[PDB]
């Protein structure tokens, strides 16, 4: 289960974060760490489509293969703090499994500037249990942590040291398909 109310970003700039552009997640901390897998590929595109807040993600496993996409129309709850009830969708947004009560994230961004961020995530998914699950995110797949979000992450009371990292799984991202996800 989720355990922890994280605290949205002072003076979150909602515009600059919802832009419609890629967030790539660089690391990542699951509070149950055999939750997830040691090795991954994330990313997310953020924006508002037709006047609705939406997220689209991406995920993929760099060992196994699983890919999947989805798309969610966020709620707000707080500024920096929503509630995303997704569908998994095809890259081109074809739905799969469509939206259903108790299949909800919540995100909370702590922390956001123009290149970097910290995002916590608590992930609802039928009768799974699942814990938090923070995450740096950087516009440049490529870039280390810098000093901004790792000072976030102590300010946090978390230690960067035990996130993992996801730069040396030969991540490819298809760019193109999350920000059309963005309409869908
Ligand atoms: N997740």
């Amino acid at each position: 289960a989720c355990t922890k109310n994280a605290i949205a970003q002072t003076g979150f700039n909602k515009d600059k974060y919802f832009n419609g552009d890629v967030w790539y997640v660089t690391d990542y901390l699951d509070l149950e760490p055999d939750d997830v897998p040691k090795r991954y590929c994330a990313a997310l595109a953020a924006g508002t489509a037709s006047g609705k807040l939406k997220e689209a993600l991406y995920h993929y496993d760099p060992k196994t293969q699983d890919t999947f996409y989805d798309v969610s129309e966020l709620q707000v709850e707080s500024l920096g703090k929503y509630t995303a009830n997704f569908k998994k969708v095809d890259k081109n947004g074809n739905v799969k499994v469509a939206v259903t009560a108790g299949n909800y994230y919540t995100f909370t961004v702590m922390y956001a500037d123009d290149s970097s961020a910290l995002i916590h995530t608590c992930l609802h998914k039928g009768n799974k249990d699942l814990g938090d699950l923070y995450a740096v995110l950087n516009r440049n797949k490529d870039a280390a942590a810098g000093d901004k979000v790792k000072s976030a992450v102590s300010a946090a009371t978390l230690e960067f040291s035990k996130f993992i990292s996801t730069k040396e799984n030969n991540c490819a991202y298809d760019n193109d398909s999350l920000k059309s996800l963005l309409t869908k």
